[PDB]
């Protein structure tokens, strides 16, 4: 305790916050789901509800310290208030994303930062044929709110959705769920937009 | 960051907040929408539910620096709770707003600042006729609570609602949408009132 | 701005806030209703939903200044957190009060303060009846939670609620919508108790 | 206001708050109900939905105050997070409690304190039976959540319930309303817990003016 | 008082809190739950609503002190929020738990903590058969969020959830309910992993 208090307080109480990204100090962060439930499908508003969880990565040098320095401590876990966190939010969504987990990242020596928020989103998708052996797709988008890939570049570690953690005995069943990094650039517009695509295709099981 | 941290506690730390405009001092906001979603009606309340996002922009000589003196920086993004925003608000909705977007904005060199709150909203309409050839058309104000044409003026780019990302399966298809500046004048006072008036005529799919 | 800025602070950062009326010196404010939509009727639970808004105004000396000395500024609005505000009541709610204006209050050289907030409120009404010709009267009495009326006296400009904005297609149309100041006692207690009582007869369009 | 704010931070600013009741210096709390509303009925969960007030009274040394000194004044209305309040809660609650009324309080010179908070609470009962001219009874425990009654004693004024104001529109009528202190014990434990046992007896509304005859409008 | 206040002010205004636990300094959790309702079942989303009570404690070096010094007090309350807490929570969860009770600690001479929030928690289960003398068993693992077996260790007391408490009037009578602490290691990570497993066997009255 005295070792890592005298870590927190150098990396946190001698210096502000990161201000975030700029075009020529990009960063890059990494997105994963781990898609526990189709909780609910509403046929009378198009609206889908997922719970899963979604792991968000980012490495800052001035989170990186030397863990001989303070006891050979290696990384530390500590309320996400403490630190930037990247405005990565769901582009279709209906309603506010309700957050089921304490805010807590882990930050690691060499200035990583892992942030695992599990959320419940609605979201915008016909569910129209659900109900057939056959199953319906649906898709949302996720990448930064106000921040273009000059700024937050994205990335996946894998297009595989992690279902491995999948409720077994959910009321929908998975046929399939992968998660795609997407470059998009239209000539209105002199910077490109990232996002990572989450497509779903499921049916009634 | 060096640079970036410097000019934010510059703009921030080293004078208060901007403290709203004045009648010697006016703003001009400029306000336009995106709609993304008629979620769904209720036909027993006469409730409308619409998931939008909605452009705001003004400028502060205030939040003005020369890039030359800060690495180049020509904008940043900054939490929304570190600077002033407009009060706008809907005038006839049924339940508080739903914020569904990070609270952050982009401010500029030249003193821009663009701020665009996802939301959805419940308000006041009468969707009978929805199921028709023909549609129902609703309307909805949005202004300023508490400043006048006289310190906050309203303006709009352009008078058509933005409908490249309305969805293409949602439940209602949209005929037409607007969104008007408008003049009102309450018969006791000198004062001008100004809101712009989002008007959406739109059917059942 | 600089003019506003350096006022703002004269008024509230060199002396603490106003703690409150006392007996000695109690504060007058007047309230009226703006009545926008009776949103909903729940015949199951005898519940019945309003959206309003509601005028609070009062005088304090303390919050006085002199045009001249700040720019010819004789009025500024700023957030209802910086100012004392009365603790205004409905006596039978059913439902925490909903807001859904921005919480910002017009303070005025003479000391008056004006507050709109506008809401939506569940309380406690039969509406057994709406459906006939006659329709049905409810009431909610608005007060001070724990100032008497030796501290806070309650007044009203008029008796009429406002219904120049109700909803022109609402579900229920209003015959009469009245708001009446009245006192009350206790045996424990010297003191009278005033509140505003807000009755409202409606029916099914 | 000079006086008045000269005693709010001579009480507040100039010390820590009351830290709360130990055993050597235990703290009596007077509860009472005033019943408004029961609202809802939920036979598929049997859930219940009140709509009352709650009278919470207490005296601290430390909240004490000779008027002479402060022009007069006698008491003062305060935010309760200015002072300590006491855990009360519901033991059967099934939705976090929800608050209908400014969280406000009356301090009095001679340390008393008054804290009234408007409550709907959603809890356990199962109304079969409701329907009848016979009713169903209903039955919640208010205590403190953390204090034992060697640091936090409950009491109550009186044990009738006040209808007073009970909606006379309500859905459900109101056959007997009560509020009774108890003490209970468990094996692991010499430590008395002290609750006060609101119990309601209702039916569905069979008559304009509700059950029981009564003199006063 | 004067001698509680002493303490309180020693222990938490003279240093900082407790940072949470590390590798090198772990920390052990013992969790047990009394369960007091199945309020609900929804057949149509597999969710299943419990209210219970969760006994959370723990033991720190940093929060203990001489009953000699202080008056002989041998323990006291105090607001969750003065002292750090675990972050266990529930990891098939679908709404955010919902906190049934005033948030206080009791604290010991020797450094115990003992916390005890009741919620309410809507989490996956399928419902399916509880309409037979045989009823449906559902699970839920609870744990820490972001610390591994490294830092936070769980424990039982029991294996027992106390029915002492449970609802006798219920709607859903409790075949068996069990708490049993769980290891699993994950392929990619040296760092053994912990939950909590609460199992319910339940069936309709
Ligand atoms: C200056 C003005 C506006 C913004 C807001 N961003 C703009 C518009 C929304 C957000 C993120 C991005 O727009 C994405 C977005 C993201 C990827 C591909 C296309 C789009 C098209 C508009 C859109 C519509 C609904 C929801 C999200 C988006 C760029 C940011 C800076
Ligand atoms: C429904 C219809 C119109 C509105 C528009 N806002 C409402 C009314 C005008 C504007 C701003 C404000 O009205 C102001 C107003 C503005 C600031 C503070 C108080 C008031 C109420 C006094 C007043 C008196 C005469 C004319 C206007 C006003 C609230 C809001 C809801
Ligand atoms: C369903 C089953 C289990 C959980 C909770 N566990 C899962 C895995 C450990 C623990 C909390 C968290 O996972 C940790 C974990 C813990 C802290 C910070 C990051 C991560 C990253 C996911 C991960 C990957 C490999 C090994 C461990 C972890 C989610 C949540 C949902």
């Amino acid at each position: 305790q005295a070792n890592l208090m005298r870590l927190k307080s150098d990396l946190f109480n001698r210096s502000p916050m990161y201000p975030g990204p700029t075009k020529d100090d990009p960063l890059t962060v990494t997105l994963g789901f781990t898609l526990q439930d189709i909780v609910k499908v509403d046929s009378s508003t198009n609206e889908v509800d997922l719970v899963y969880y979604e792991q968000q990565r980012w490495k800052l040098n001035s989170l990186m310290w030397d863990p001989n320095e303070y006891g050979n401590i290696t990384d530390f876990r500590t309320s996400a208030a403490d630190i930037w966190t990247p405005d990565i939010t769901a582009y279709s969504s209906t309603r506010p994303v309700q957050v089921l987990s304490p805010q807590i990242a882990v930050v690691t020596h060499d200035g990583s930062v892992m942030f695992i928020p599990a959320q419940r989103l609605s979201f915008m998708c016909d569910p129209t044929g659900v109900d057939s052996e056959e199953g319906v797709t649906c898709a949302v988008k996720f990448g930064s709110w106000v921040y273009s890939g000059f700024e937050i570049d994205l990335k996946t570690d894998t297009d595989q959705v992690d279902l491995s953690s999948y409720y077994a005995s959910s009321k929908y069943e998975i046929l399939s769920a992968t998660q795609t990094r997407q470059v998009q650039h239209y000539s209105c517009c002199p910077e490109p937009y990232i996002d990572v695509n989450l497509v779903v295709k499921f049916r009634e099981r």
